[PDB]
């Protein structure tokens, strides 16, 4: 899944619109409740290294809240890393045009939403 395909899926399965705060990075883009205005969702394009991946190339990354007794066992998985810019404990870096699945994606996508409700 690709930044695209994610902007999209949040636009018709949350109904909600992109957010941009910061000035600086265009391309960050938050996620939010309109009630509470609690971020579940951050997407950014940054330097593949600031999350352990090598080679000098940029990538797209999410990151999701998810319950802390599984931040462990999903960051074993592949594509998902150690959160970044965020709380490690309680947030979750997904690599997008990554090897983690859509399907994988969109329920994660959804467990930040509710954890955030």
């Amino acid at each position: 899944m690709n930044r695209q395909q994610f902007i999209d899926y949040a636009q018709k399965k949350y109904d909600t619109k992109p957010d941009h705060p910061w000035e600086k990075f265009p391309d960050y883009a938050v996620f939010r409740h309109s009630d509470n205005d609690k971020w579940y969702a951050l997407l950014m394009d940054i330097p593949a290294e600031k999350i352990g991946i090598n080679g000098d190339k940029r990538v797209d990354v999410i990151d999701l809240k998810v319950q802390p007794e599984l931040v462990g066992s999903l960051r074993k998985k592949p594509g998902i890393y150690p959160a970044y810019h965020m709380n490690k404990e309680h947030w979750i870096t997904v690599l997008l045009n990554g090897p983690l699945g859509a399907k994988e994606i969109h329920s994660l996508i959804e467990d930040s939403f509710q954890l955030t409700r």
